[PDB]
């Protein structure tokens, strides 16, 4: 396995009310910016992922535009949501 | 109370179910939702989640987007709310 332990912890269980910083790739800096834009719980970011029909390009650009995520951060966040959905949705 | 359609939806993961699997979303509403990009039930769940599960704003969005009446929007909200309580 090459994923983070943090990814593995997120994808191992339903997310409930977990904060946005529980997502892989979302450190404290990106998490604060997301919270300031209203994306305060991980499920709100899941919602955007789903409204974009799980499209990697659109979601990763949305994250870049919304909190300044770089390529690795947005890839990690996308992959964590994608695997969570494959497990639970 | 609730329909069997509702109970069937809240009983299991929705996967790739079409938008018409949602309680309240009949033939006409489903067509108008597909026309606007909401072709799968999970895309509507996405909007419910982006709106932070807010009942008034979600039901208003659904009326604005596909013409759902009060019963239809109530049914659709309730099935997404109960699905999330079971699975999210």
């Amino acid at each position: 396995m090459t994923t983070s332990q943090k990814h593995r912890d997120f994808v191992a269980e339903p997310m409930g009310e977990k904060p946005v910083g529980s997502l892989a790739g979302i450190g404290e800096v990106l998490g604060k910016k997301l919270e300031e834009r209203g994306f305060d719980k991980a499920y709100v970011v899941l919602g955007q992922f789903l409204v974009l029909k799980k499209d990697e390009d659109l979601f990763r650009e949305w994250l870049k535009d919304t909190c300044g995520a770089n390529a690795k951060q947005s890839r990690d966040c996308f992959g964590c949501l994608r695997e969570w959905c494959d497990a639970f949705l």
